[PDB]
């Protein structure tokens, strides 16, 4: 499958426009994690690969997911770093548990499509 910018754009932003759209759960991850703000030094050390809604917005919009499976990646890259620095008791962890039953229920019929 070659895959249009554009028509992957309108095809996948209605998926994170659904992530944006749950509050509380998405206040947390429209942002990039910052550790000084957090007060959370080891951030870092454990994810390596940092990930959040603003920056897959701005990947989608600057035409960087030639297909959409990088785009899904990166949707899971931001759960799973979420999933692994957080206690499992947490708000944070579970405002991400809640993200990715959104996103499931989002992305299955898209991508089909
Ligand atoms: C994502 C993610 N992964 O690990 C952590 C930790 C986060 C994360 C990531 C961000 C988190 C946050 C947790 N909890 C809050 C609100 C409470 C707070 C805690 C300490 C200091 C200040 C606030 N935010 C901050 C949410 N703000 C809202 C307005 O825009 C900037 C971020």
């Amino acid at each position: 499958k070659i895959f249009k910018p554009e028509e992957l754009r309108q095809a996948l932003m209605p998926t994170l426009e659904a992530l944006y759209r749950q509050d509380p759960e998405s206040l947390p991850f429209r942002q990039p994690v910052d550790p000084q703000l957090l007060g959370i030094p080891d951030y870092f050390d454990i994810v390596k690969n940092p990930m959040d809604l603003s920056t897959i917005k701005r990947k989608l919009d600057t035409g960087q997911y030639q297909e959409p499976w990088q785009y899904v990646d990166d949707v899971w890259l931001m759960f799973n770093n979420a999933w692994l620095y957080n206690r499992k008791t947490s708000r944070v962890y579970k405002f991400c548990s809640k993200l990715a039953e959104v996103f499931e229920q989002e992305i299955d019929p898209v991508m089909q499509s």
